[PDB]
């Protein structure tokens, strides 16, 4: 909570506790990050996650955060201010991704508005889908995507989900996340980027019953 690594972000400048949260993963799962000239970061305010990916990423990589609370401007990375769930950002994305693809999409989305348990899980997991959307969009083969997942009853829907378009699905709970009840990390690797991709695969309405 305000604990060792809360107190350990604060002295090395990163923006939220939640900076260990990634560093961890990343070490674990191959460390993506230092392989990733592309980084789309969904969901990233204050953007301590910017800040790990502006550090271990190549230099001149090309990172891009968004939130819908603003974002203080961080050297070498592209911020700005959406609806994850909106064409608007989908259509800003678009535009600061040119002709490039995303070799890693970076997703720690959660709820603000507090609605009680089971509709904050369902808005959490309405989020999980609409980021994996925007990664199908963007990644490039054998790509990476890192979500946040609330433990619900739509979980195990998600998992089916992206094991049709990843190599490899794997949940995961880092030192960070310990004491954190609601939330599971997805590490989705081998990005399979299908010619044929179905509408339904990615459509809230068939995913969500
Ligand atoms: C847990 S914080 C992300 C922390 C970030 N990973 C970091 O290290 O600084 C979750 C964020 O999701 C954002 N969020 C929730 N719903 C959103 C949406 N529909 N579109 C964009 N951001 C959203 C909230 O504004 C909040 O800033």
């Amino acid at each position: 909570r305000l604990d060792r690594y809360y107190y350990l972000a604060k002295e090395k400048g990163y923006r939220a506790r939640s900076s260990f949260k990634i560093i961890q993963i990343n070490e674990k799962y191959g460390h993506f990050l230092e392989k990733s000239k592309v980084v789309i970061d969904l969901c990233a305010a204050p953007g301590s996650w910017c800040q790990v990916a502006s550090k271990l990423c190549p230099v001149n990589s090309l990172i891009i955060g968004v939130d819908i609370v603003p974002m203080k401007p961080m050297p070498n990375v592209i911020t700005f201010q959406s609806d994850i769930t909106t064409e608007d950002c989908r259509s800003k994305l678009r535009g600061y991704m040119k002709t490039w693809k995303a070799d890693t999409v970076l997703h720690d989305g959660a709820p603000n508005v507090g609605l009680g348990w089971v509709q904050d899980a369902f808005t959490q997991s309405q989020l999980t889908l609409q980021a994996l959307k925007l990664a199908v969009e963007n990644l490039v083969v054998n790509g990476t995507f890192v979500t946040k997942i609330f433990r619900s009853k739509d979980y195990n829907k998600l998992i089916w989900v992206f094991q049709q378009l990843f190599e490899k699905v794997e949940a995961t709970k880092p030192p960070a996340s310990r004491n954190v009840s609601a939330e599971i990390f997805v590490v989705c690797k081998g990005f399979k980027a299908p010619k044929r991709l179905d509408p339904r695969l990615l459509d809230p309405k068939e995913v969500f019953e």
